[PDB]
Protein backbone atom coordinates (compact mmCIF):
# COMPACT_ATOMS: atom_id res chain seq x y z
CA UNK A 1 0.00 0.00 0.00
CA UNK A 2 0.83 3.68 0.77
CA UNK A 3 3.30 4.53 4.23
CA UNK A 4 3.32 7.92 5.33
CA UNK A 5 5.95 8.75 7.61
CA UNK A 6 4.68 10.61 10.27
CA UNK A 7 4.89 7.89 12.38
CA UNK A 8 7.45 4.70 12.24
CA UNK A 9 6.53 2.50 9.37
CA UNK A 10 6.18 -0.75 11.16
CA UNK A 11 4.28 -3.69 9.37
CA UNK A 12 3.43 -7.20 10.31
CA UNK A 13 6.04 -9.64 8.93
CA UNK A 14 5.32 -13.31 9.37
CA UNK A 15 8.95 -15.57 9.75
CA UNK A 16 8.14 -19.52 10.37
CA UNK A 17 4.74 -19.45 11.51
CA UNK A 18 4.82 -16.58 13.72
CA UNK A 19 3.50 -12.65 13.08
CA UNK A 20 5.65 -9.88 13.88
CA UNK A 21 5.98 -6.22 13.47
CA UNK A 22 8.80 -4.96 11.35
CA UNK A 23 10.16 -1.55 10.13
CA UNK A 24 10.78 -0.79 6.45
CA UNK A 25 13.99 0.79 6.34
CA UNK A 26 15.13 2.10 2.85
CA UNK A 27 18.35 3.53 5.02
CA UNK A 28 19.45 -0.41 6.16
CA UNK A 29 21.46 -2.49 3.31
CA UNK A 30 20.63 -5.62 4.80
CA UNK A 31 17.68 -7.39 7.08
CA UNK A 32 18.51 -7.35 10.71
CA UNK A 33 15.38 -9.40 12.78
CA UNK A 34 15.34 -9.51 16.73
CA UNK A 35 17.38 -12.61 18.24
CA UNK A 36 15.50 -15.58 17.32
CA UNK A 37 15.43 -19.32 16.30
CA UNK A 38 16.12 -19.82 12.37
CA UNK A 39 16.76 -23.26 10.78
CA UNK A 40 20.44 -23.98 9.39
CA UNK A 41 23.85 -22.91 9.32
CA UNK A 42 24.95 -19.45 9.43
CA UNK A 43 28.12 -17.35 9.22
CA UNK A 44 29.49 -14.08 10.26
CA UNK A 45 28.84 -10.93 9.13
CA UNK A 46 30.39 -7.82 10.24
CA UNK A 47 27.55 -4.34 9.97
CA UNK A 48 27.91 -0.72 10.83
CA UNK A 49 25.82 2.09 11.47
CA UNK A 50 26.12 5.57 13.04
CA UNK A 51 27.72 4.62 16.49
CA UNK A 52 30.55 2.07 14.31
CA UNK A 53 30.92 -2.08 13.24
CA UNK A 54 29.29 -4.72 15.17
CA UNK A 55 29.42 -8.68 14.12
CA UNK A 56 26.10 -10.66 13.66
CA UNK A 57 24.89 -13.52 12.62
CA UNK A 58 24.00 -14.17 9.05
CA UNK A 59 21.45 -16.89 7.37
CA UNK A 60 20.40 -17.02 3.95
CA UNK A 61 17.76 -18.05 1.82
CA UNK A 62 15.23 -17.40 4.55
CA UNK A 63 11.80 -17.44 3.34
CA UNK A 64 9.86 -14.11 4.93
CA UNK A 65 6.37 -12.31 4.09
CA UNK A 66 6.06 -8.87 4.57
CA UNK A 67 2.76 -7.30 4.68
CA UNK A 68 1.71 -10.14 1.95
CA UNK A 69 4.28 -10.02 0.04
CA UNK A 70 6.75 -12.94 0.36
CA UNK A 71 10.42 -12.71 -0.27
CA UNK A 72 13.43 -15.00 -0.12
CA UNK A 73 17.12 -13.90 1.00
CA UNK A 74 19.24 -13.07 3.82
CA UNK A 75 18.30 -12.51 7.04
CA UNK A 76 20.88 -11.24 9.88
CA UNK A 77 20.69 -11.47 13.76
CA UNK A 78 21.40 -9.23 16.31
CA UNK A 79 20.90 -7.08 19.06
CA UNK A 80 18.55 -4.73 17.54
CA UNK A 81 15.65 -2.81 19.66
CA UNK A 82 13.49 -3.92 16.62
CA UNK A 83 13.33 -6.07 13.65
CA UNK A 84 14.02 -3.91 10.35
CA UNK A 85 13.52 -4.99 6.98
CA UNK A 86 15.57 -3.73 4.92
CA UNK A 87 16.51 -2.92 0.95
CA UNK A 88 17.40 -6.63 -0.11
CA UNK A 89 14.09 -7.66 0.96
CA UNK A 90 12.00 -4.12 -0.16
CA UNK A 91 12.95 -4.93 -3.66
CA UNK A 92 12.01 -8.04 -3.81
CA UNK A 93 8.26 -7.11 -3.00
CA UNK A 94 8.60 -3.94 -5.14
CA UNK A 95 8.45 -1.26 -2.42
CA UNK A 96 9.29 2.02 -3.37
CA UNK A 97 10.35 6.04 -2.31
CA UNK A 98 8.07 8.47 -4.00
CA UNK A 99 7.69 12.02 -3.72
CA UNK B 1 9.97 11.15 -8.11
CA UNK B 2 10.11 7.37 -7.54
CA UNK B 3 13.28 5.82 -6.15
CA UNK B 4 13.98 2.33 -6.39
CA UNK B 5 15.80 0.63 -3.30
CA UNK B 6 18.28 -1.46 -5.49
CA UNK B 7 21.17 1.00 -4.65
CA UNK B 8 21.20 3.31 -1.24
CA UNK B 9 18.68 6.12 -1.52
CA UNK B 10 21.37 9.02 -2.14
CA UNK B 11 19.87 12.42 -3.11
CA UNK B 12 21.25 16.02 -2.88
CA UNK B 13 19.99 18.35 -0.06
CA UNK B 14 20.96 21.93 0.54
CA UNK B 15 21.41 23.16 3.96
CA UNK B 16 23.50 26.21 4.71
CA UNK B 17 23.68 27.26 1.48
CA UNK B 18 25.43 24.04 0.58
CA UNK B 19 24.68 21.17 -1.42
CA UNK B 20 25.47 17.65 -0.70
CA UNK B 21 24.10 14.00 -0.64
CA UNK B 22 22.32 12.50 1.82
CA UNK B 23 20.74 9.30 2.37
CA UNK B 24 16.69 8.92 2.44
CA UNK B 25 16.51 6.59 5.68
CA UNK B 26 12.83 5.25 6.53
CA UNK B 27 14.54 4.18 9.28
CA UNK B 28 15.46 7.19 11.40
CA UNK B 29 13.44 9.29 13.71
CA UNK B 30 15.95 12.14 12.74
CA UNK B 31 17.92 13.52 10.38
CA UNK B 32 21.94 13.64 11.49
CA UNK B 33 24.41 15.47 8.98
CA UNK B 34 28.18 14.95 9.04
CA UNK B 35 30.26 17.63 10.67
CA UNK B 36 29.29 20.96 9.24
CA UNK B 37 28.77 24.50 10.59
CA UNK B 38 25.21 25.83 11.69
CA UNK B 39 23.05 29.01 13.06
CA UNK B 40 21.12 29.68 15.80
CA UNK B 41 21.06 27.58 19.29
CA UNK B 42 22.42 24.22 19.31
CA UNK B 43 22.41 21.83 22.42
CA UNK B 44 23.97 18.57 22.97
CA UNK B 45 21.84 14.93 22.14
CA UNK B 46 23.03 11.57 22.56
CA UNK B 47 21.57 9.38 19.79
CA UNK B 48 21.46 5.51 19.18
CA UNK B 49 22.20 3.49 15.88
CA UNK B 50 23.33 -0.03 15.12
CA UNK B 51 26.89 0.35 16.46
CA UNK B 52 26.39 2.16 19.97
CA UNK B 53 25.82 5.71 20.80
CA UNK B 54 27.50 9.07 19.76
CA UNK B 55 26.98 12.59 21.11
CA UNK B 56 25.67 15.07 18.56
CA UNK B 57 24.51 19.18 18.65
CA UNK B 58 20.65 19.51 17.65
CA UNK B 59 19.09 22.43 16.53
CA UNK B 60 15.97 23.33 15.86
CA UNK B 61 14.25 25.46 12.80
CA UNK B 62 16.93 24.53 10.83
CA UNK B 63 15.77 25.12 6.61
CA UNK B 64 16.64 22.91 4.13
CA UNK B 65 15.84 21.88 1.05
CA UNK B 66 15.48 17.83 -0.17
CA UNK B 67 15.72 17.38 -3.86
CA UNK B 68 14.87 21.18 -3.63
CA UNK B 69 11.76 20.80 -1.91
CA UNK B 70 11.58 22.69 0.58
CA UNK B 71 11.62 21.53 5.03
CA UNK B 72 12.15 23.10 8.34
CA UNK B 73 12.80 21.33 11.46
CA UNK B 74 15.22 19.63 13.65
CA UNK B 75 18.56 18.67 12.28
CA UNK B 76 21.83 16.84 14.28
CA UNK B 77 25.14 17.53 13.51
CA UNK B 78 27.59 14.75 14.63
CA UNK B 79 30.58 12.14 13.38
CA UNK B 80 27.71 10.53 10.98
CA UNK B 81 29.60 8.16 8.62
CA UNK B 82 26.83 9.97 6.63
CA UNK B 83 24.21 12.37 6.06
CA UNK B 84 20.94 10.98 6.89
CA UNK B 85 17.05 12.11 6.32
CA UNK B 86 14.82 11.09 8.56
CA UNK B 87 11.24 11.27 8.80
CA UNK B 88 10.73 14.06 10.73
CA UNK B 89 11.69 16.45 6.94
CA UNK B 90 10.71 13.38 4.66
CA UNK B 91 7.10 13.82 5.88
CA UNK B 92 7.82 18.02 5.09
CA UNK B 93 8.44 16.47 1.37
CA UNK B 94 5.43 14.16 1.07
CA UNK B 95 7.76 11.20 0.85
CA UNK B 96 5.85 8.03 1.45
CA UNK B 97 6.93 4.53 0.63
CA UNK B 98 4.95 2.07 -1.40
CA UNK B 99 4.73 -1.59 -2.48
C1 LIG C 1 20.43 -1.39 10.12
C2 LIG C 1 21.80 -1.50 9.49
C3 LIG C 1 21.98 -2.86 8.64
C4 LIG C 1 22.06 -0.18 8.75
N1 LIG C 1 23.39 -0.11 8.22
C5 LIG C 1 23.67 -0.28 6.95
O1 LIG C 1 22.92 -0.52 6.00
C6 LIG C 1 25.24 -0.17 6.62
C7 LIG C 1 25.53 1.15 5.91
N2 LIG C 1 25.73 -1.33 5.81
C8 LIG C 1 26.37 -2.41 6.32
O2 LIG C 1 26.59 -2.47 7.63
O3 LIG C 1 26.76 -3.45 5.30
C9 LIG C 1 27.47 -4.55 6.01
C10 LIG C 1 28.93 -4.09 6.40
C11 LIG C 1 29.22 -3.30 7.57
C12 LIG C 1 30.54 -2.91 7.94
C13 LIG C 1 31.69 -3.27 7.19
C14 LIG C 1 31.49 -4.06 6.00
C15 LIG C 1 30.13 -4.45 5.64
C16 LIG C 1 21.87 1.07 9.70
O4 LIG C 1 22.53 1.29 10.78
N3 LIG C 1 20.92 1.94 9.22
C17 LIG C 1 20.57 3.24 9.95
C18 LIG C 1 21.11 4.35 8.98
C19 LIG C 1 22.65 4.47 8.70
C20 LIG C 1 23.04 4.33 7.39
C21 LIG C 1 24.48 4.44 7.02
C22 LIG C 1 25.42 4.68 8.04
C23 LIG C 1 24.98 4.82 9.39
C24 LIG C 1 23.54 4.72 9.78
C25 LIG C 1 19.00 3.32 10.06
O5 LIG C 1 18.34 3.03 8.78
C1 LIG D 1 20.27 7.22 11.83
C2 LIG D 1 20.01 7.05 13.33
C3 LIG D 1 19.41 8.34 13.90
C4 LIG D 1 19.08 5.87 13.57
N1 LIG D 1 18.90 5.97 15.12
C5 LIG D 1 17.64 6.02 15.56
O1 LIG D 1 16.69 5.75 14.83
C6 LIG D 1 17.36 6.46 16.99
C7 LIG D 1 16.84 7.86 17.37
N2 LIG D 1 16.59 5.38 17.72
C8 LIG D 1 17.11 4.78 18.78
O2 LIG D 1 18.16 5.15 19.29
O3 LIG D 1 16.36 3.74 19.20
C9 LIG D 1 16.89 3.00 20.36
C10 LIG D 1 18.35 2.77 20.77
C11 LIG D 1 18.72 2.96 22.12
C12 LIG D 1 20.05 2.77 22.53
C13 LIG D 1 21.02 2.33 21.59
C14 LIG D 1 20.66 2.16 20.24
C15 LIG D 1 19.31 2.36 19.82
C16 LIG D 1 19.70 4.54 13.21
O4 LIG D 1 20.91 4.32 13.20
N3 LIG D 1 18.74 3.67 12.90
C17 LIG D 1 18.88 2.30 12.50
C18 LIG D 1 18.18 1.38 13.48
C19 LIG D 1 18.82 1.14 14.83
C20 LIG D 1 18.61 2.00 15.92
C21 LIG D 1 19.18 1.71 17.16
C22 LIG D 1 19.96 0.59 17.33
C23 LIG D 1 20.19 -0.27 16.26
C24 LIG D 1 19.63 0.02 15.02
C25 LIG D 1 18.20 2.16 11.12
O5 LIG D 1 17.00 2.39 10.96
Amino acid sequence: PQITLWKRPLVTIKIGGQLKEALIDTGADDTVLEEMNLPGRWKPKIIGGIGGLIKVRQYDQIPIEICGHKAIGTVLIGPTPANIIGRNLLTQIGCTLNF
